[PDB]
């Protein structure tokens, strides 16, 4: 303890390859192996039929739905960041194992990106 | 510029509302407002495709792809991740547009969540 708090970067007390819980600034290895944990895969396997549908607008409605159970367990709210992020991205890539892709243009990503930045901005800002 | 550093929370600087660019300690809204560039239609419209291919297996390779490019931006470290990451969410739902999904399972998410973690754990910690 010092009692003169100032600021701190993001390393020192965690960089990477860590366990997790307020390692780093916004960095977090605890909120990543509650993943393979049975807490996670009930709450991203009941919005993979959501993303599927939705695409990108399901986006702003899943990650809340996400968010809000990290939360619940009083997790950091950054720390919550990291996890409901990664049970995100977890329901979203399983569909594509049975979501046959046709072809896919490289075009319009442009204003897909405007459409993402409204569903997470909002939690890291 | 106080002589000491001790480490404190991730607030006063900016909590939230907040235009970006190093606003808290592992949130910063500044990576996602620049989504909206054509940096990242350019990064993510390579990624669309490769995401499309492998669902989960393109993750390790693509995050790491958008990560480099992201850093060498001269972006700060931890920043880098939700600006890396948010480009990289904006591939895999650019894809569903295109991509004609028929019926996904709620078996194996639990397995698929193992996978996630080894793409992203290692920049969270």
């Amino acid at each position: 303890g010092s009692g003169n708090s100032v600021t701190s970067g993001g390393y020192g007390y965690g960089t990477s390859a860590a366990a997790g819980a307020g390692v780093a600034a916004g960095s977090y290895a605890g909120a990543v192996n509650r993943l393979s944990s049975a807490e996670a895969a009930s709450r991203v396997s009941s919005n993979i039929a959501a993303i599927a549908s939705g695409g990108a607008s399901a986006l702003p409605s899943v990650i809340s739905n996400i968010y809000s159970g990290v939360v619940a367990s009083g997790v950091s709210s950054n720390e919550a960041l990291i996890q409901a992020l990664l049970e995100l991205l977890s329901a979203l890539v399983h569909v594509l194992s049975s979501a046959s892709i046709g072809n896919v243009s490289s075009v319009g990503v442009d204003s897909t990106l405007n459409v993402v930045q409204d569903s997470v901005g909002q939690y890291v800002g």
